[PDB]
DNA sequence: AAATATTTATTATCGA
DNA sequence: TCGATAATAAATATT
């Protein structure tokens, strides 16, 4: 019982190192997001733009390619491998 | 050939540089331009200086656009106690 | 008209 | 009072 202000910076690459394959979607970043604390909601656009918005800022993420499962659209999105040992921690 | 002049002051001077006084965001530039023409629209470097000045003030009110006027940008305007104060002082050193 | 990602754009923090 | 990192709204491009 207190005030998360703070994990709205690192909630997106973190799916990529809690994880085991390290190219979770956004499928599998809601539903564990959700799975995890019990009062953060999807049902607001607001801080869905402000998840969406947090990763254009920092220059490392980076697009990278995928087959059909899931593809309509293109890519996926991880990491570049300069950027690399800053992001396991 | 950038100014270094007073850049609240740069967007209040061009708003009494004008009639209308709501011109759209994205003329802006260009009447300073106008003025002193310098910069490029690509160097994405200096904009947050002017950004400051934009949002950062206490004589200026934010008011929703209307729907057709759908671009990006709104519109501002003075204070009557800052046009009668910046009318009598607005060009020294 | 509802919800993915290259640019734009208020509140406020730092530093000079 | 002039500049550099972060944290937040509302309107284009993309599928």
């Amino acid at each position: 019982a207190q005030k998360p202000p703070y994990s709205y910076v690192a909630l997106i690459a973190m799916a990529i190192r809690e994880s085991a394959e390290k190219r979770l979607t956004l499928s599998g970043i809601y539903q564990y997001i959700i799975a995890k604390f019990p009062f953060y909601e999807k049902n607001k656009k607001g801080w869905q733009n402000s998840i969406r918005h947090n990763l254009s800022l920092n220059e490392c993420f980076i697009k990278v390619p995928r087959e059909g499962g899931g593809e309509r659209k293109g890519n996926y999105w991880t990491l570049d491998p300069a950027c690399e040992d800053m992001f396991e921690k």
